[PDB]
Parts: structure tokens; sequence; C-alpha cells
């Protein structure tokens, strides 16, 4: 037992390690999407910047969980970061929709983590999750929904060939 | 009677209280419209900001009338602020047209208030209305007509029209 | 159902809409009090400013809840904003006591909202309430209690208490 | 007949001259009140400076009316400035009530002026009065009402602290 460990359940420690893996996977997914849009046959430079920014943000999320693990006296256990679902994301609107699904998945995992934390009467963990992750997920999900809605209304794939270009310039640029 | 009251008719006092309520109602309508555009399935950020700004401006018009009522020694009476007609404004052009309708309604109320003030030989009230409200209304109504016209000509409910208008006119 | 909605109970959506109406009501009450102290037969300018500031804060609270409603994927439904209980608030201490009662009623509404969010295992909502509302309410309630206590001790309805408190505390 | 005169009724010209005299009279009244509060047995410095400022503003209102008379082609006719109704203004509250009565009388004269201007179809004069005088009067009157209300609620002579505290904390 660590000299700092107090009121920290083995289940919470394990769940935190799982969340670390999931944030790493999300970073990887966003990296994949970013360089999809860097392809010369896709060439949407602001989509690529947007997703690269998201990837680095997810990496930070994971590092903050690793820090938390150590603060509470748990022990980090790392697993394979699995390859993203695909290498071709097929359009700006589809990439946005995939990111929305990903972030809702991460949110669900964090909500189950919070529920585990309350069931184990770990207020520090409940507040850590509320303070640093829950509103971030809500804000991210809302932003992705707004982006999907706009691409949809614009006719993005294919209805209007200007849609992805204009959205890249005026929303993501 | 108030120690400040001079040449201020009870009909004018009553009309000023009605106008106060109308300005507060306009503020409420604009707040409703603004957050309609903040929905994730509408997502037009500059429409939402535009209408929020108009909402705060309407609140300011109401408070200027409350100050005026007190300045002349009338007494403020507040009524319920009615909920707006819709919670769904359906489109950027529809909301712009509803705003134009609302602004012409407010203007007609202000013109009737000026006609009342004229009948009561209240030049201070006439000039209050002229100075602070009449050209404000004319400018608002011209701006809204301009907006409606551009959204019309752009083909707005072309799927790009609301997007582009939000970016380049309101943004 | 909204594309963004997740772990957001229908009951919580309805409670947030009721809270929006209550915050707007508080804004209306504070506006009414503020311009009570603006009339020439009351004439306490800093009481007026204080209550006007509170009115604008309450409007901000309402708008933040509408933003929240949209963020979570619910739909804003607006209703009449009821006229305040009085148009004449009769004294500075009485207005401060009415404001205390109002803030306590808002706080009780927020506490019931938090309990509902706890029952529905919505930790995002619980922290929204804890972050933006609960301690602001405790601070507002203590500040109002402070004001009431000083006005009570100064002998407020001594003819000087209201004037002195208006200058030396609310100035 | 002035080379600049246009749409300017003789009646309006006469009424402008009467207004000039009234504004100068108001200035004189305020001067009187100011130095009442400067005497050693009254000794309220901020009452004194408030009413002095009021006097100087009244003189400005008079001079602007003289400018208008000349702008429109009228001829200024000046008359005795009457001595004020009182040498002793009795108290801070009483002086503010007298100031309130004075401004309400000037306001009534201005409203009668605007009515005459309306009747003679003189929109330039109507707007001169609206722009420079009507809301000035409304604001002055509301201010004096506020002051009277506070003094009387403080138990001012119409508590021996009320005049002192009002002089320090409101007129300071
Ligand atoms: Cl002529
Ligand atoms: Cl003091
Ligand atoms: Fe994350
Ligand atoms: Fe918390
Ligand atoms: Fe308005
Ligand atoms: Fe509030
Ligand atoms: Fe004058």
């Amino acid at each position: 037992t660590s000299q700092v460990r107090q009121n920290y359940h083995q289940d919470s420690e394990a769940a935190i390690n799982r969340q670390i893996n999931l944030e790493l996977y999300a970073s990887y997914v966003y990296l994949s999407m970013s360089y999809y849009f860097d392809r010369d046959d896709v060439a949407l430079k602001n989509f690529a910047k947007y997703f690269l920014h998201q990837s680095h943000e997810e990496r930070e999320h994971a590092e903050k969980l690793m820090k938390l693990q150590n603060q509470r006296g748990g022990r980090i256990f790392l697993q394979d970061i699995k390859e993203p679902d695909c290498d071709d994301w097929e359009s700006g609107q589809n990439a946005m929709e995939c990111a929305l699904h990903l972030e809702k998945n991460v949110n669900q995992s964090l909500l189950e983590l919070h529920k585990l934390a309350t069931d184990k009467n770990d207020p520090h963990l409940c507040d850590f999750i509320e303070t640093h992750y829950l509103n971030e997920q809500v804000k991210a999900i809302k932003e992705l929904g707004d982006h999907v809605t706009n691409l949809r209304k614009m006719g993005a794939p294919g209805e209007s060939g200007l849609a992805e270009y204009l959205f890249d310039k005026h929303t993501l640029g």
C-alpha cells in the first residue's frame, strides 16, 4: 500500500487506468482524422488543424489522469492503444459525426467512472471528474453537434461542392 | 400628487406604463429568438448574438421609460410580461421577419403615444419620444428590412444562405 | 431526440425551464424595487443602483440556464414572467427583507433542482448547480442578512438611517 | 425688419424677451440663496456652492436666449431684474423648496412659450425649446424634489445633524 493512499478503491484505480487507455485511443483517432484531411486528394487544411488540436487535447486529458492515479497512490497500468476504426474518414461531415460518437463514448465512460466513484464514496474523485472532464465533454459534444448541423444544412457530403470548403474557411479557419 | 409633477396627464402616465410593458415584451421575444439560434440543431451563432443584443437593447428602452415615468412624477405599474408567440422561429429569415413585425408594432405604439402627448400639449414628452425612440425605430426597421431582403435574395428558407449571412453580415 | 443529448432526464429539462422562469421573475422583482427607490418621494439613489445591479445579475443567471438547456440537448419553453408582488416596496429595510425572502426562495428551488439531478445521477448538472449557483446564493443571502441587520440596528423604518446606509454602505 | 428674419412672430420675439428677464431673475434668486448659506451663522459651504452653480447656469440660459433672439432677427429689450422675494431663506430644506417652486415657474413659462411657438407654426423655436430647455427643467425639478425628500425624511428644519450631513454627503 502506498504511503499516500487514502479512501481510494481498487476498482476506481482500475477504472482510471481504463480511462487513461480510452483518452489515448481518442487522441489516436483524432490524429488519424487530422492527417486524413491533410491528404492531397482531400486538402481541407483547417479540418486537419482542428482534429490535430483535438488529438493533443486528448493526450493532455490522459496525462492528467495519469497524474491523478499517482496523486491517489494508485499504480498506472498501460495497454495497447488500438488502431482507429479506419484510415479513410470519407468526408468532413462524416469525420465530425465520428468525433461526436467518440466524445459521447468518452462521456459515457466518464459518467460510469463518476458513478463508481459515488458508489465507493470517493468525493475527491467525483469532484476531479466534475471539475476537469464533465463540462469539457458537454462543451465538446455541443460544438461537434453544431458543426454537424451546419455541414448538414449546407449540403455537405454530396449536394453542394462549396460546403466543405466554405465551412473549412469560415468556421474552422 | 408628486411634488415634481407638471403638465403630465394621467392618460400619458398610463400610456407610458403600457409602453414599458411592451418594451419588456420585445426584450423577451428577442431572448427567445436568440436562444433558438443557439440550439444544436440550428447552430447559427451570430444570429443568436444579434438577437441577444437586441434583447438587451429592448431592456434598456424599458428602463429609460421607467426613469422617465419617475422624472415626471408618474408612478410605475408593472404587469405580467407575456411569453413570446413561438418557441420555434423555424429559420433565420422567419425570425428576421418576426423581428420586423415586432419593431413596427412597437413603433406604432410609440406613434400613438406621441399623438397622445401632442393632444395633451406635453412637448417634453413629445421630444422624449422623438429624441430617444422614433429614429431608433426607423433605423431598426430599415436594418431588419435590409436583412430580410438579403436572406430572400440569397434563397434562404440554397443551403448556404443562412450560413453565409451569419458569417458575413451578422458576424 | 437531440444528437447531443446524453444522460439528461426529461424531469431535469422541465426543472431547468421552471428555474429559467424563476430567475427572470427575480430579475423583474429587483427591477421593480430599483425604480421604487428612483422616485422623487423616496430618492435613495444607491438603493436604486444596488437593486438594478441585482436585476441584471438575475437576468444573467436566466441566460446561463438557457445556454445550459441548449448544451444538454433539451428545449427551452418560456412562460409568462409574473408581475412582482408589490409596486410600492415601502422602505429600504423592507425591500432588503423582501430581497432576502426572494433569494431564499431561489435557493430552495436550486436545492430541489440539485436533489433531482442527484436522484437522476446527472453529475454534470449537479456540478453546474454547485459551480454557478449554490455559493452565489449563500453569498447573496448573507449579504442581504447583513444589510437587514444594519438597517434594523440603525433604527430604519431614526430619520437618518436610510440616508446614511445608502451613502456609506451602498455607495 | 431684420435681413435674417423669417417665420418669426412678433409675439414670439416679445415672449423671448420676457423669458430672458425670467432666467436672469432666477440667476439672481440663486445668487441670493448661495450667499445666505455663506454667512457665519448658517455656514453650509456646499449648499452655498450648489446654489452659486445654479445661478451661473441660469445666467447661461439667459445668454443663450439672447443669442437666439439675435439669430432669429428679433431685438433684445431688457428690463429691471427684480430683487428676490427673500433675503433670508430660513434653512436648507426651505431653500430647496423655494428653488423647486422657482424652476416649476420657469418651466411653466417655457411650456407657454412652446405653446405660442406651436400656435405660430415656428418649428425652429419649438425645437430650440425642446433641445435646450424642456428636459433641463424636468431634470432640475426632479433633482430638487429628490433633495427636498431627503432633507424632510432626515428631519431637517423646515435632527440638528440633517443639514450638516446632507451638505457633506449629497451636495459635497
Ligand atoms: Cl418673420
Ligand atoms: Cl456620516
Ligand atoms: Fe478526452
Ligand atoms: Fe462538485
Ligand atoms: Fe424598443
Ligand atoms: Fe439568480
Ligand atoms: Fe433657467
